[PDB]
């Protein structure tokens, strides 16, 4: 048993499970996300290539959180993990939509534990999230929201061209 | 009071800072502008950077009019700026054929101010706008010029897309 | 409008709007106070230039705000700009005392904006203000009331020597 | 004779080679300011280096009136030059406000100038008089403006002291 345990709740270290396992199933989601792009029939590297990027960004996340708390003598439990919504997940702009709608879960949960924090009066949670996460989350949505409206300028019309287009000319491939 | 002032007329001085306002103000409608085309509903980083360059290179004529009017010893004087005649810039083209008109009023204060340097008999005053402000600024407008036939060659049909052209392969980003 | 916005008040939004106007107006009192002290008949260089660096600091501040708000979804207004409250701005003594005066307020503007923040639980934003502006604003303020006690203790007699003084040795130039 | 003359007056000719006169005077004057205040009775090295470098500064503006003469097919005539108007020039600050005296006539010599070129539809000359004289001539009164702010402020009380202070922490020694 811990020797170093301190101001560290008994509700915050099971909403960092909690919150490990969401970091966990979203990498999973992203891992499907980014092989569906992959397919002969898709075939859209960049697209792939940015949620394999999200895959492995969450799976830091998740790590990061395990090893915070390690750092305050708490105990790491492990559940299942939930398969991905999804098996397909239609046109860029469909698995655009999906990863905000994740994300934006995400950060509800990130927010969540930040308010539990500040109401136990653990500072040092608080202080962790603000530095590792929330404004990574931030800057994430926003760069998704960009994305999001120049798929839908181009794909209003000629969709097909316009999907081309995108996963050309924005990311990165 | 100053010892410097020779051959610098009341009429030229105010009219200086009467120019330094138009420059400030200019330089905070291209960052309203920049700002716009920033927003996740918007999210043309390109037409962004541009009009943020233009904040900045307008600013620094405001700067460098400023240095000139203590150089020749007359007394800078400062109003308030008014806000931007927009608070949203519609399309790319809107935004452009905005800035274009912009450039023209400006053009037309530097040749007003020339005017009235010439009839003042203050050749430093026609020569540092010669030398500073009227070549850019016929420069700057040849190239907004470009940019709307360019914006408006592909906007005639989908605009959508069109929009994105212009941004990914004219503009900086 | 915008599809990335999660928990961000409209009290915060408009504020934000404020404090925009608010550091811009500074950044505005900092160039008319940097041009004062270029006057041939001020002619304090070092005075100049900590000036000028100020009105670009709290420039960059502005820009920083509008970035972050369109990061959370919110929409930018401006407003008109106040002029500067003085034309003149006296001695080096006087204007590093309206400076200080200048700080105390946009420091109370971020405290008020951060005690919003906290009452809307809006972490994001209280984690902002502490990462960019709170620490920067004290660290100003104290390099302020230094000079301002050097400026004091050598004007005390023979202002016009301790004016010069102060100008060649404590400041940058 | 000429061969290449075009469109350069007899009167301008001829101003021209006042102005020559003119500028070889002033170079007079500051090499004779330059050794006073080299004298062992006197010792302002930072002053002396500051009117030595002004004589070398107006000789070499007569020289490019000169070379201007002849790419113009004017013909170069030399006058007997006056000596400088003092043989002793006082303090620091009886000199700098004989300079800027000094500079400011040189400066109605080039406008003058200007104003003829003007009348006589000469623009090669009057491009010449802007490109190289006009806006150096402002650079430099400004300069000696801004010195004499200085040292008046420091002299103020403590003449010796101020003096001293001017000379070892302004000028370039
Ligand atoms: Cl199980
Ligand atoms: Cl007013
Ligand atoms: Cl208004
Ligand atoms: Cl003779």
């Amino acid at each position: 048993s811990s020797q170093i345990r301190q101001n560290y709740s008994t509700e915050v270290e099971a909403a960092v499970n909690r919150l490990v396992n969401l970091y966990l199933r979203a990498s999973y989601t992203y891992l499907s996300l980014g092989f569906y792009f992959d397919r002969d029939d898709v075939a859209l590297e960049g697209v792939c290539h940015f949620f394999r990027e999200l895959a492995e960004e969450k799976r830091e996340g998740a790590e990061r959180l395990l090893k915070m708390q390690n750092q305050r003598g708490g105990r790491a439990l492990f559940q299942d993990l939930q398969k991905p919504s999804q098996d397909e997940w239609g046109t860029t702009l469909d698995a655009m939509k999906a990863a905000i709608v994740l994300e934006k879960s995400l950060n509800q949960a990130l927010l969540d534990l930040h308010a539990l924090g500040s109401a136990q009066a653990d500072p040092h949670l608080c202080d962790f999230l603000e530095s590792h996460f929330l404004d990574e989350e931030v800057k994430l949505i926003k760069k998704m929201g960009d994305h999001l409206t120049n798929i839908q300028r181009l794909v209003g019309s000629q969709a097909g061209l316009g999907e081309y287009l995108f996963e050309r000319l924005t990311l990165k491939h």
